[PDB]
């Protein structure tokens, strides 16, 4: 192979090159369109070292403090059915909405896989919603909590139109930090400054500074009571609190031993009241390094008054629930809950008397903030140029392989040049014709009708000097052309003053008589078999100029129909009334009948397909009639198409060339 | 070998190359689904160095204390009887029993190998067990200690189902702090910082966490009596399980099943050595005057399915002798070829039916006086074969009998005689030929195969035209050419051979331009 | 292939790789002519570390600064319509208009994509001008301030000419922002010293000064801000920690830390402040142009490497003479319906025919008869060029010739010799017409000829004919010669019937558009029905290089004659 073959190739296959391209590069585009994407904002923190402050920013003490105070266990996505319905949705500039919610207590499911319950938002109007979890309606308002069935939901300025739906996760609090720190990276940017260069990404453009911003907040406020830690009287009264409320959770666990030695409703409120009292008691602490570090009128702290007010109703709401439950379980919820919540607020402050100590041995002194968190409004993600190249480059490799493939895996002849290295005479080489009818006769200027009339000429120099003036004409494969080239070369023959018949010995699928319009009665069969007269069978084609012999019925034996003598009393009768006769003959490779009838012909020539006969295909054709006794003459290629891989591997693509007056 | 060669081969043997991937496949995805999951858990801890602070967490003194405040050394794990039991049970969505135990003492058997003594709980009920350490049966409450027969065993809060067991072993101190520090690892993250990432590994995703939970306390209360350390992170585990890791135990599942599926199809194509077209025999020089396929349909296929596309080879084989056998000394045909069961009989007899219907007098004489079958195959008054002619106890005119189904007369082998080389060289052979030629067109003769017996050399002096019948793939090029040449040798001039047996296969399209298969050529109706 | 062969296909396609070349490097030039030019700023700071002040001099607080001071967040625009109209105006040495803003506030659209708005000003005077958003046009002044239509503007001393428009966007801080730090570099230069050097690019030479200038001094008063903080600090608590030895005592750390209050230089230090450098950094022209010229020159050689490497006719007649193919002449183009042998009769192409003449005379002796059949493979391959040429010059000569149009299907000789087209070969050959009606004569010829006639449907069943034959054996009788113009073979199968009848064949082969595959596929279809050509005849040579370095000639011949 060398440069011309394969820009032939690729000038062939240009078609299936620019699908498969164009294929992949929508692909990519698609992609580069309906991905989500994700923006990153940055933030710069003056450390007074920094490798050890890396892995503190990173740790589930600190990360878990921000998923605490934005509600990161909350996850609320927009609902879209399909898997580019969010991509789509914002091309259409269609603004995503979004739900501001600060409360929210699923029923907890916690079944063997599902540790992340799940519900769906619909929304109605400005004001009211619908919530279905699995499939229980409930109407929701902004405003008013909720706490029905066991869903605990406070839905604050739905910035929405109506008929969408959210889906409203309550992810672990592990799993909330777990997805942060994913996208959480700290650096250090000179690897010996005292500058932290924190990013976080993510879809939300304003979310993400407002998490970056609570991470630094907490880092900050961190250190900020590492210098008044140490004569805070804070570390002196855990020191004495934690005694005190371990005796106590010490003495409600000895009597929960005593009273021992699952109803789904006082159940189910059962872990709601402790998971209002772990908040609560929690929102003490929180109020207490608030009220301190920050004022009341400050946002934050209006936030937590609110909370807590919200959390009081719950529990007003919660307390009225166990009033109204049987003594029975009234008296088992009040021990469970002096367990519980005793673990809780017992573990709260290991946690409190744990972080209290760290900022103590924090070798850092005063902690300034340079920069605060903002988004880059260009997304990082999906980098669209990068993706689109990489389709049309992937794309490219693609199609070539494939041509490559192609090329190295095609046998089938691909000029009749290939034939003649062999050894075999082609006669003619006939164009596929774009154009039950004879083309000969339908469309007799076409390219391939040309083709014909040089086989036309090139036979009568041919079949001179042979036996009888009987062609026949067979092939390798079935539907090659043998019926295609000898009905139209009769009709070819037959335009210049020449009688000719046209045999149709294909007694198994010959179809000549439907192609010149038949009375099908008595054809060769029925002659072969006794039951026919020659004169009886004999028919002239309407559009043509040559009489034809038609298969008949299709027999039981056509191969021994052929073999009987009335076939050479035919030939030998009709080789008297006829200046040609052509025999039209099933594949050689398919049955023997050609091989008998070629016994009788004078001249014999077979018809190979362009691109679906191989030449040893043809090569094997020719020497099983050899075999038999049957010399042929030569080929004829079929179906030959204008390849620019011709032009290049030989000089010439064999198709020709159209010659009129264009009027 | 090329491209075209290599993806015939790989198309030829799709089914083996896709049966060997999917097995392989299979059994990886059965094993990261059987597979038990193993979590992990960290822990983060403040140092204020930390490179002698590893090997002090890892130590005996360290983790020996865990192992005593979490009774490690009281192994229970769920009874299943095989080795998949537990990945499956997972997967049908049951949820794993687990049995609380704070007593346990065994009758400690301490013997020449099984240090860890161990015991069989079945749970009966939510309260009340069983126990069978080597047959004894004890029963046991919750609550209420057991100390009888030398065993001590207090079980707690039962977390299952009855019926299922429990396999509760009792392994040695040093034992549980193995294999505890074997799944349990400390690192700096930082190789400067003061801060500890202990990991810890586990089947359990609660108790691996407890257990990393007491081993940060123990530290911490150790180090106390570098000071002030401190508990950053408390042990939480990652729910998603750190092995098996599925995807590559998948991928590799398939590669390596591709890879194997591909040495073994590059070993079965460097291996080979039969015939894979008739151009092989013909470089050597020998003609082939047909290539029969496979007939994927005691019957005669050229009169059961004439339509059949190994009948219309062999019409092909019939028009091709009608101009090889003319020319000849006589119109006596001997069929032979190199080994059994490559389908000598097939083709004889099949060809001689093919004969038939185009008219002529046909004689088929089964000359396998050692294994023929052919009076099977058309119907046998089986006395008076050809064994009893040549033994002279019978006339060539009662030997001669009438294919049914047929349209000509066979004689069969008769009964196997003792010396079948010897009764084919006696001269009433040559007279029982010399008969039939003036009263059939044409004489089969089927022969046993000439590289097992030398029957066929000795009837093919009185046979005008000789054919080898040579197996698709079953026989070699030198195998044929070793038969033409026994043959030659013996004074017997093989004509050409017949391919029989081919099937379609891709490698010959690549290889070669052509399958030698053959084409299917009907109405369709 | 070699040098010469090389070197000759890079003088044939000179053309072709100038044009290219030249195209390139008049992009390079346009590109680098008009390219805004992007000047540099410096200032250097002196530091005791660095490494921590690179970071805050980057840093959005010490960069937002300055956006505040200078108005950063103001965008005004020279508005040009098209993506060259700034660097041609540039060149036309129009000084580029420029307007003071000091106060912008947009209705701040804020729709779903343009965040940052934008208006239009066009100047009117030096005094008042325009404003249009969206359509809304209002009328501004300098110095009174303009609040209408939620759009707060105030322009200050316009420096420009009337007519003149400007986009006028407010983009947001953090743009602002975003802006100025791509822009702006800190480098250490000594990578140990307390030297910091600030570069700052940008299209206008004195605007990145004034903001360099502002960085400077930003991160200087800030730098103050962190340590005379500190020392006030410890004088803010000590003043406030005044209670008598002690207060004197603390008067003197009075005045102590009111003195190192005030000295707030110390850490960093400014040694030069921001000046432009007037040449711009960018567009580099020199490395533009040169690699204008060479990216085209290595575009021009893979071209031309590519059509040497795909072309596939003729090139010589030795390439013809190698397959065993006896070419007669080659005849060059005719740069010169009318007959070349008769209008330039002194043409180089006529005496390449001539040459054909005197070797047809040898050739075209020993044949059955004087009839001369010219085919070839592809049309317009120059058949009827050279039949029709051919018979003219061997009119000439004195004899008799006749030319026979027996192109039945796209025949033109007609139109080229003056025609009654009545009564042609087609007429003849059905029956309606004599042998005697249809020869006419050429009238600047020599030569009598037979049109093709009106063109039949069935032009190689006429042909056929055995009255074909009967026209050549009458006029082998009455001429010296007859030549047959014919169809191309490998479009048609009338030359080879005609070539029956015929006693000598050429093809005639195009000297680029033919292969020479496609010349003896030709001759080996004549022989394959019967007809022996004789030889080829290459035409429409022309003068190449290549031709003379591959081979040994380039076979288009000399020019001789006196001048005069
Ligand atoms: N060169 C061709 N151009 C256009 N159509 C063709 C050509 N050759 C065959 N065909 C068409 O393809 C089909 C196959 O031809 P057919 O004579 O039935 O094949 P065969 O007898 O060899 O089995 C026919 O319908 C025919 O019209
Ligand atoms: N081309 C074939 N197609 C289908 N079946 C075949 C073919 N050749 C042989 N067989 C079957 O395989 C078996 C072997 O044939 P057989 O005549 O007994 O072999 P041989 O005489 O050479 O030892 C037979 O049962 C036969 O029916
Ligand atoms: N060597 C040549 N020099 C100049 N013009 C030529 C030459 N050969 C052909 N031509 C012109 O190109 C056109 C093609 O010639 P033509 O005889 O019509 O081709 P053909 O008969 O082979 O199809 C004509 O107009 C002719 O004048
Ligand atoms: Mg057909
Ligand atoms: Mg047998
Ligand atoms: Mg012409």
């Amino acid at each position: 192979i060398d440069l011309g073959r394969v820009i032939g190739e690729l000038i062939d296959h240009r078609k299936l090159i620019i699908s498969i391209t164009s294929v992949f590069t929508l692909f990519a585009i698609l992609y580069a369109l309906l991905a989500t994407p994700i923006y990153e904002t940055d933030a710069l923190i003056q450390i007074e070292q920094s490798a050890p402050e890396t892995a503190l920013l990173q740790s589930r003490m600190i990360l878990g403090k921000t998923i605490d105070d934005l509600n990161l266990q909350i996850q609320i996505e927009q609902k879209y059915f399909p898997v580019i319905g969010r991509g789509l949705a914002r091309l259409m500039g269609e603004k995503p909405g979004n739900i501001d919610i600060t409360r929210l207590y699923l029923p907890d499911s916690d079944d063997i896989s599902n540790n992340t319950p799940s519900i769906i938002l619909t929304v109605k109007d400005k004001e009211n919603y619908s919530i279905n979890s699995d499939g229980i309606q409930l109407n929701g308002v902004v405003g008013t909590l909720l706490n029905e069935k066991g869903i605990s939901l406070l839905v604050n300025e739905i910035d929405a139109k109506p008929g969408d739906q959210f889906v409203i996760t309550q992810l672990p609090r592990l799993k909330a930090i777990s997805d942060l720190l994913k996208s959480f990276s700290v650096a250090d940017l000179g690897k010996d400054t005292g500058m932290l260069t924190l990013t976080l990404t993510g879809d939300n453009p304003k979310r993400i500074s407002h998490i970056l911003d609570s991470i630094s907040q907490n880092y900050l406020a961190q250190n900020i009571a590492r210098q008044a830690a140490q004569d805070a009287k804070s570390l002196e009264f855990l020191n004495q609190q934690l005694p005190k409320v371990r005796a106590e959770l010490d003495s409600a666990e000895d009597k929960l031993n005593a009273y021992r030695k699952l109803n789904m409703e006082a159940k189910s409120v059962l872990d709601q009241i402790v998971n209002v009292d772990n908040q609560l008691n929690e929102l003490t602490f929180r109020e207490a390094e608030v009220s301190q570090l920050y004022t009341k009128e400050h946002p934050t702290y209006k936030a937590l008054m609110e909370k807590r007010q919200t959390l009081q109703e719950e529990k007003s709401k919660l307390n009225k629930r166990v009033s109204s439950m049987p003594s029975t379980q009234q008296e088992v919820l009040r021990l469970s809950r002096d367990v519980e919540s005793g673990r809780a607020v017992y573990l709260q402050l290991l946690n409190r008397q744990q972080e209290l100590n760290i900022a103590k041995s924090s070798a850092i002194g005063n902690v300034r903030i340079i920069d605060n968190a903002v988004t880059d409004p260009n997304p990082v993600r999906p980098k669209k140029t990068i993706i689109i190249v990489i389709g049309v480059v992937l794309g490219l490799i693609v199609s070539v392989v494939l041509v490559l493939f192609q090329v190295f895996l095609r046998r089938g002849i691909e000029s009749p040049e290939q034939l003649e290295e062999i050894g075999i005479n082609v006669y003619a080489s006939i164009p596929i014709s774009e154009w039950d009818t004879l083309l000969a006769v339908g469309n007799p200027a076409d390219l391939a009708v040309e083709a014909i009339r040089g086989l036309r000429t090139s036979l009568h120099f041919a079949m001179m000097e042979a036996k009888n003036n009987v062609l026949m004409i067979s092939g390798a494969s079935p539907s090659a052309g043998m019926t295609f080239i000898s009905s139209n070369l009769a009709a070819t023959i037959a335009i210049t003053g020449k009688k000719v018949l046209f045999i149709d010995a294909d007694l198994r699928k010959g179809y000549a008589h439907k192609m010149f319009g038949h009375k099908n009665d008595k054809g060769l069969s029925e002659f072969l078999s006794g039951q026919a007269a020659a004169e009886m069978i004999i028919d002239k084609v309407e559009g043509g100029g040559f009489d034809y012999i038609g298969r008949g019925q299709i027999p039981p034996n056509p191969a021994e129909l052929l073999m009987h003598p009335r076939f050479e009393q035919l030939l030998n009768w009709a080789s008297q009334n006829y200046d040609l006769i052509i025999i039209d003959t099933p594949p050689i490779l398919a049955v023997t009948d050609a091989a008998i009838i070629g016994r009788y012909a004078g001249t014999c020539l077979l018809v190979a397909r362009f691109e679906k006969n191989t030449v040893k295909e043809i090569d094997v054709s020719m020497k099983r009639f050899e075999q038999s006794g049957v010399v042929v003459k030569g080929c004829i290629l079929n179906g030959v198409v204008k390849k620019a891989s011709s032009y290049y591997r030989y000089g010439h693509n064999h198709y020709g060339y159209s010659y009129y007056d264009k009027k």
